[PDB]
């Protein structure tokens, strides 16, 4: 049974909920972004509207296999009126094709639906600007002081940096990337940019980054393994063994790896720069942990509350426990007194 917190009250509609089979009173089903969590229960029999933007759209016919006809795809920064009501998508600041949604709701209250979103004073200039929200359905994450992390910007730097000079060192180093979803391409694409190479990868994968609409991909990657220098793994496969068992597939090629696995935060994030980051060696071998988010950071997160003075938050993360609610709702309150609403 679909939770409260996926309802959009007023309407016909349901947010990232297509696991509970089929919900009572949905007539559209909006889906925010293709990540496993929020797609969880779509296939080629779904038989109800389906409404997300252009790239999630490319990634449920391609990947899932979601027939057309019940793909509904809208522009971005546009006023669209759909089942008799107006909706805007904007850009969430997370993966790629990933969404916020305005609802403008028939009884004159407005709705934002965040999805999953790294907050930026960036979106203090798009349609939020131009009115009120009353209620705010947010990615809670990282709601804690303690999560910390980097800008995106300081991060690629340092593996733009650390790449190139292994690689000059020893010509005969080859950089491997974890992934296990869409998001952060920003990190391989960046790496072999610097080192004047395409980034190889599996059939699936090389799939899977064709539905994205980057610009100029087919000069980015490809499936020839042989060709790159920058190789692209499973997660999983991101550790000594897996590593070990990829350079000897490699036919001598290579006589060294430089592993990056971008994580979300973890608690070394607590004590240490970024500039001071060290890997985990074992011979030839060595892996990096870096802190590359696609999820707001908790001064993010406050900054974007206190600017947009909804009336009334909805967490969307963190929800099963009593301690979390109560940690979330306590934050909440600082920041309407701090400010004022
Ligand atoms: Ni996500």
């Amino acid at each position: 049974t679909c939770p409260f917190y996926k309802k959009i009250p007023g309407t016909g509609f349901t947010v990232d909920a297509f696991q509970y089979g089929v919900v009572e009173g949905c007539t559209a089903y909006f889906l925010t972004h293709f990540h496993s969590d929020h797609y969880a229960g779509l296939s080629k029999h779904f038989t109800f509207p389906v409404y997300c933007s252009e790239i999630t759209g490319n990634l449920l016919k391609n990947k899932l296999h979601v027939q057309e006809q019940y793909i509904h795809p809208l522009p971005l920064d546009t006023e669209c009126i759909v089942n008799g009501v107006k909706v805007v998508l904007l850009d969430a600041n997370h993966c790629p094709g990933a969404v916020m949604i305005l609802f403008y709701l028939p009884n004159g209250t407005v709705i934002l639906h965040t999805g999953d979103f790294r907050a930026d004073p960036s979106m203090e200039r798009s349609l939020l600007a131009d009115q009120k929200v009353h209620m705010l359905y947010l990615d809670t994450t990282y709601c804690s002081p303690e999560y910390t992390f980097p800008s995106q910007q300081e991060v690629i730097r340092f593996a733009i940096n650390t790449a190139f000079e292994a690689v000059t060192l020893n010509p005969h180093a080859l950089v491997v990337c974890g992934t296990y979803s869409i998001g952060k391409e920003k990190v391989f694409l960046a790496i072999a940019d610097v080192l004047g190479s395409k980034v190889g990868m599996s059939q699936e994968k090389y799939k899977t980054l064709q539905c994205l609409n980057i610009p100029e991909i087919n000069s980015l990657i490809t499936t020839d393994m042989c060709s790159s220098l920058v190789h692209l793994l499973p997660m999983m496969q991101i550790n000594f063994k897996g590593l070990q068992s990829h350079l000897k597939k490699c036919g001598g090629k290579y006589n060294q790896i430089l592993a990056f696995r971008p994580t979300g935060w973890t608690h070394s994030n607590k004590f240490t720069r970024i500039a001071d980051v060290i890997p985990q060696t074992k011979g030839n071998i060595s892996i990096y942990g870096i802190p590359y988010s696609e999820h707001s950071s908790y001064l993010e997160m406050k900054r974007f509350v206190q600017w947009l003075k909804p009336q009334k938050i909805i967490p969307t993360v963190n929800v099963g426990t009593w301690k979390s609610r109560s940690t979330m709702e306590k934050y909440f309150r600082e920041w309407k007194l701090e400010a004022g609403y």
